[PDB]
């Protein structure tokens, strides 16, 4: 059962729900895992995909195992793109 959902969308939902805005790499993985029962048994290639969106997605920024965060300016994009799909 695929989530009905974007690979920026879930990123965006593991690092809104971090306190601090920001996870490691393996944190996502733990977030989707959870949440998401089909990346417990999908085939390999996702975790590949979560860390192409983070390079590739203005809204993920690399903080200087490194820390991934949301950028504040796209927090409003990306929140109305959630919505869209709730
Ligand atoms: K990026």
């Amino acid at each position: 059962p695929k989530p009905i959902y974007s690979y920026s969308i879930l990123i965006f939902m593991a690092l809104k729900n971090s306190k601090t805005g920001s996870l490691p790499v393996s944190e996502i993985y733990n977030f989707m895992t959870e949440h998401f029962p089909y990346f417990k048994t999908a085939p390999d290639g996702w975790k590949n995909s979560v860390r192409h969106n983070l390079s590739l997605n203005k809204c993920f920024e690399k903080v200087e195992g490194c820390l991934w965060a949301l950028n504040p300016a796209k927090i409003d994009k990306m929140q109305e793109e959630l919505q869209k799909w709730k």
